[PDB]
């Protein structure tokens, strides 16, 4: 419970943050869950479209919001099938969430740079031949 | 300027978001800048410690903050060496920024799950043999 489930989730969230190339018995238990993780996500290629847009992970949402949802999963009752789901869903949320929060951060910071150029540096950049000049110098290497 | 620098940054920010394995003439110009990007970051292994802690990318900072810094780079005046820097620095900021903003999001969401277990599911999970039971069933595959 304390540091057995905590350790489970961490593993599953990692493996799932792997699979779709991004950053990041017992050990037996972990693998066994991975497989059922894939076996379920495979069977349901509904692009998990449900949340691939809905919650998307509100920038600093509330656990009560999360809990409020999952409850629906488990409404009827509880079984293992319904549990891997919880897991599979958890990752799918962690994947979007990040992938969708990373692309924006990058954007934000991308703007910041492009701007700083067109505003301060294009003047000077232009007065000196331009990017053709750069490449004339810094091209091929330093040597 | 408009869609020439914009296109430059995007490329450099991408290549730099590559290098350190994460998500994501002219074409000549892009490569030439990449190299000088590496050649500079190589020469200065100061872990770019300067910002690997300072600005770290405040959760929703202000461009005026950014601009306020870079200005210091360019204070004395302007040259190409000082420009790749601006670029190199830009990426280094984009790398931390994300890498540091991703690890947290993951955390936040990791907690949420581990909790939901110890709170709602450990009761039921325990009453049924436990994770040893899971693996008894969902182990090896479905077949």
């Amino acid at each position: 419970m304390s540091q057995s489930n905590r350790e489970l989730v961490v593993d599953f969230l990692s493996y799932k943050l792997s699979q779709k190339g991004y950053s990041w018995p017992m050990a037996a238990v972990k693998q066994a869950l991975r497989e059922a993780g894939d076996e379920f996500e495979l069977r349901y290629r509904r692009a998990f479209s449900d949340l691939t847009s809905q919650l998307h992970i509100t920038p600093g949402t509330a656990y009560q919001s999360f809990e409020q949802v999952v409850n629906e999963l488990f409404r009827d009752g509880v079984n293992w099938g319904r549990i891997v789901a919880f897991f599979s869903f958890g990752g799918a949320l962690c994947v979007e969430s990040v992938d969708k929060e990373m692309q924006v951060l990058v954007s934000r910071i991308a703007a910041w740079m492009a701007t700083y150029l067109n505003d301060h540096l294009e003047p000077w950049i232009q007065e000196n031949g331009g990017w053709d000049t750069f490449v004339e110098l810094y091209g091929n290497n330093a040597a």
